[PDB]
């Protein structure tokens, strides 16, 4: 493949508005694309006061990092609360949402092999 | 579900003919990853992963601080909020040349080991 080293800001980016069944309230930079990504995708999620991503699963798994804000993870069995510079790791098929209950923005860096899209 | 702060992973002294005044944190590593796996490095003031190169790709985020990207030729410092893609086989390396540590996010293939 090509050659050579991007280095971008990440907020050089504009967020772009996520809305489905099960998101709502969530905005979304793809940072390192389908267009580009050997084998994974790096995106950063903007989660708004009060926003939420639906318990679901999916055959891929996340590798996540949470970059500002207190973060609401909703498990298989309750809910767990995280916070900037918590990792998070979600096998393939675990059930997961996430969900801000602040009044601030949260942020985290969302990787996924790129089979599961961008 | 791995849900763990970051600091609380035991840091590992990097020492080798290229690195000085690094350390790495496996936050997800081989035993857990079916494809990739993440990374912390924290490079202290003056540390250094001098120029190399691998048959694999680097996604990397700076958490904190200014930090100088070997290139090839020359280098481009960079800072907080920064993404770096580096492709499989580019020349790059890193410097820290502040006086406080810098740390980045450092993602690979699992091809490439923890
Ligand atoms: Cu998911
Ligand atoms: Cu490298």
């Amino acid at each position: 493949g090509p050659s050579g080293m991007i280095l971008k800001r990440a907020y050089d980016v504009t967020p772009q508005k996520i809305s489905t069944d099960k998101v709502r309230g969530v905005r979304k930079r793809v940072l390192i694309g389908l267009k580009d990504a050997p084998n994974f995708v790096m995106r950063l999620f903007t989660v708004e006061p009060g926003g939420l991503c639906d318990r679901a699963s999916h055959p891929w798994e996340h590798e996540i990092f949470v970059l500002k804000g207190k973060l609401t993870v909703l498990k298989e069995q309750g809910e767990e609360t995280v916070e900037e510079g918590f990792y998070i790791f979600v096998e393939p098929n675990e059930i997961h949402g996430f969900r801000n209950d602040t009044d601030s923005e949260v942020e985290f860096l969302d990787l996924i092999p790129k089979e599961g899209g961008e």
